[PDB]
């Protein structure tokens, strides 16, 4: 999901921050910001898996791919399958 924020005439001012028109970069908690013409816009980079066996596969949550990858909990080196 995506927040928005409207932009000043000099860039994106983010709590005591400025980033120029054209600026990516990401969050601490795992968003995707990109500084516009019209506003800063920040979406969220972590999917939520949606249907998946949770009585036998458990969400593991890594930092720096932003992202829950969903595995065995017998062996957290097997992935399991997660439908859309």
């Amino acid at each position: 999901r995506c927040y928005f924020r409207t932009s000043s005439k000099y860039g994106c001012i983010s709590n005591r921050n400025l980033y120029v028109f054209g600026a990516v970069w990401k969050t601490e908690d795992c968003y995707q910001c990109k500084c516009k013409m019209n506003a800063m816009v920040c979406c969220s980079l972590v999917s939520i898996p949606k249907n998946y066996d949770r009585v036998n596969c458990v969400g593991l949550f890594h930092k720096k791919s932003c992202s829950i990858r969903v595995v065995k909990k017998t062996d957290p080196d097997i992935s399991c399958k997660v439908y859309n």
